[PDB]
């Protein structure tokens, strides 16, 4: 399950972690200008390894009117059990997240680092 150049595999997938920081429709860009896409968390344990990073991260997940529903970036809702904060996230905000579970909401246009996924061959 190889990847491209510093880019971290892990559980047979790609993942990217930015070291700039930028807006969360840039780093959707950034991402998806490279085949890959702002982080869908699969699950609160995607991240082992970076376990403890007291830093967030931006993700692909966005709020929705046309669908009354948060989603991720392939359109899939965002699971009510996942984040437990859920229905604090203000609809006008993107999602930042934390390797150790944590996560906030911050405006989208704020400065946060971003985290893409290659998922599939």
């Amino acid at each position: 399950c190889s990847c491209q150049e510093k880019w971290v595999g892990y559980r047979c997938n790609c993942y990217f972690i930015s070291s700039e920081q930028k807006t969360w429709n840039e780093s959707r860009h950034l991402c998806a200008s490279q085949k890959s896409s702002l982080l869908q968390l699969q699950n609160t344990d995607e991240l082992d390894f970076m376990s403890s990073s007291q830093q967030f991260y931006w993700i692909g997940l966005s709020y929705s009117e046309e669908h009354t529903a948060w989603l991720w970036e392939n359109g899939s809702a965002l699971s009510q059990y996942l984040f437990p904060s859920f229905e604090t996230f203000n609809t006008k905000n993107c999602i930042a997240y934390n390797p150790n579970g944590n996560a906030l909401d911050e405006s989208c246009e704020d400065k946060n680092r971003y985290i893409c996924k290659q998922q599939l061959i």
